[PDB]
């Protein structure tokens, strides 16, 4: 049975780079995709195929993609279950023009350890109860917001007003209502994110031992 | 201005604390006045005159204007004591170009209500014991950072990376160490800032009652 | 139209005693029952009449009376709407033996000012939209727990193990899940409770100005 | 050189039970004192010898043993730098009558891993910089007071009003002003405490890895 690590934290907490760094340090980027012992899954792969009335809100730009409802809880639960039972799985690739899933999927061969990472990884009891270990990457919201702003201006061509409109109207309230109340389910809290080498090495070491048990 | 009623106002940068003070005095028409019964004092007037070592620091972005050390606590305590005793006082006018006070001082005559506003208004016990009412304008750090970034870009012409580098290195550590722990000393907390018209009307109504 | 003030806070915040002290400082204990210009309603008077399955849970000490499910929001809504229409209204008296309402109701005549006070006074949009002013009495959970333990040994006949088991299992999670998030709806936050005479005198003076 | 783990968190966070459990799961409770590879040091062992002035405050129940000033940072620093140099060390044992150190000491032979555990283990930069790993046991203040009351009420036998007056007056203010600001120096935060078996087993394993 594969070892499931759930990782949560708000946007730009560093939950993504933490998963990236752990997997890099375990030599997994030098390993072919068919033979990887440690795989990373993101909750944002499992965005819902939107209905007519949902797609209408999304064109008007008034659909909160950080709300639990924007996420396909039942496909997440189904898929993680299959992973647990040792089965290989298909991860969707999301089209934001059509708010539907493309035909091309991503294949995920049975792994020894699976990192499942997202803003609402711990929101559903049934999904929480599949994780052997729960990690929350705790970064102050002001810190996270500065990171969000530099990232979205630099590697995307997004405008500063639009970024802070979306943050204040949608991201912040959804973080406070749905994500932050899930911090209390975490086994281990990792402050600051990917620059926290002591916490990362501690989780790398732990996965390393698992790969040799 | 027999025995002024001193109101202390704190809260982080971009909390709303200046606008709240400004709206309170506006809604009282004590705006456009010569017999001002309500005046606003700002802790921003009481910056220390800098050494040339410190002036040199300020030219680079590396002098912490959010630290207690950057404000003249002795002159603030003295100025507020004289106000409490019903005396006319001189407020400095600070020139940032020279990092020193001009000859021009602003004359504040005994008012019936004095609103003293600053990030560190409640930091010193001697100063905080002169306030008969202490207000804290409580606004979330991410909200406050959003307002600060937009003001610094759009009014003040700042570089984005410099704003946020300075935020992380100096402003945030200074707010968490020195300002945020003073919130417990507040009698009343005003969430959000200048848009809190219910909070603001409660403070204008209360100021009119003691003007009578 | 009566002026409606909603008042929330965790258990042992001091919301009850803040209300009680505001009324008494107004002189409204020396005013006659039918002539009360300012009255206090408690969300407590409006516990639901429990189902059979809820009765069962309650008798085994497994029903959370701090959950929104415990409160009769429809009756709360109805009674506040009628008070805004200037009606005389009847308030239920709850009985914890039967988990139901006594025949005895309590009569409240039209007041100028109504204080409504409860852990979940701001939980429901339609109820919170009836308040002209929302006060949240903000007292640290460790402080409030200190008060609860001393209150429950003296008043009730309870031991530490029962008070703390109940607090950890029921009061705390319900407070964090349901009460704490409503704080963002307050217009004014009152730290500490009824020893905050500056905050209390402020609400008193505001209420006096309504009565004039 | 030996591996120094610093552990902090508020009174009754569980940091002491976390250290006990880690050592119990590594089989060190069986190993002979002279051959122990993992040892727990407590900051509580390094209380300062009080001056007459402080001894005077302490007799009147006014010396705050949770204030940084109550810890002998110089002795802590010396003792940990010695452990780091491979040297055998004596740990004081304290008398809370004379507010000074007994005849008897406790000998600690060079260990491969030291857990240094206390409320202010990260307060001093010099102490904090010795630790290759910093753990902070984060337990809610209302939860910690719960445990503290039950623990203290017997283990010492003392009165309930005294435990709670002491907590509100001394412990809570000292935790909020001095301990809580040290959380940002933790590499890893362990929630709830000794019942967190995932977090405990993660640390046990890391230490086993180090001993092999
Ligand atoms: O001041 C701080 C940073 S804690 C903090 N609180 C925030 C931020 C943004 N919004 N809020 C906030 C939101 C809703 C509220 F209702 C209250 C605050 C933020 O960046 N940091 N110190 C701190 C750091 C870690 C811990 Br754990 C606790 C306090
Ligand atoms: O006590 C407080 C704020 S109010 C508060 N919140 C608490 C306490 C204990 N647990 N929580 C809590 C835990 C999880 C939640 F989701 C919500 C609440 C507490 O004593 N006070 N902090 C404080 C006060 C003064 C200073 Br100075 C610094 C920090």
């Amino acid at each position: 049975e594969p070892f499931l690590i759930g990782v949560s934290g708000g946007t730009a907490s560093g939950k993504s780079s933490v998963c990236a760094k752990i997997v890099q340090l375990l030599g997994q980027n030098e390993v072919d995709y068919r033979q990887k012992q440690v795989v990373i899954l993101s909750q944002d792969s499992f965005y819902r195929v939107l209905t007519s009335e949902q797609k209408a809100k999304a064109l008007k730009g008034q659909f909160n993609f950080d709300h639990p409802d924007a996420f396909d809880n039942e496909l997440i639960l189904k898929t993680l279950k299959e992973i647990t039972e040792g089965k290989t799985v298909q991860i969707p690739v999301y089209d934001f023009v059509s708010h539907s899933r493309k035909e091309e999927t991503v294949t995920v061969y049975p792994a020894d350890v699976v990192l499942f990472e997202g803003i609402l990884a711990f929101y559903s009891q049934e999904v929480r109860d599949l994780f052997q270990m729960k990690l929350f990457v705790d970064t102050d919201a002001d810190t996270r917001l500065s990171r969000r702003v530099l990232r979205d201006i630099s590697e995307r061509g997004r405008d500063l007003e639009q970024i802070l409109s979306q943050y204040i109207t949608f991201v912040k309230p959804a973080f406070e209502e749905f994500c932050l109340p899930t911090k209390k389910y975490a086994d281990v809290i990792i402050p600051r994110g990917a620059d926290n080498l002591v916490a990362i090495n501690l989780i790398v070491q732990h996965i390393q031992d698992i790969l040799n048990g």
